[PDB]
């Protein structure tokens, strides 16, 4: 689980702030591919 654990670390580290305004804009914000 070493690719699972980074991305984790990196998840609680990169995902407070800018998750909520994320969800806010996906309302319409259409899905071209994402990552």
């Amino acid at each position: 689980a070493f690719r699972q654990a980074l991305q984790l670390a990196a998840l609680g580290l990169a995902g407070g702030s800018a998750a909520v305004l994320f969800s806010a804009v996906a309302v319409g914000k259409p899905r071209a591919g994402g990552d």
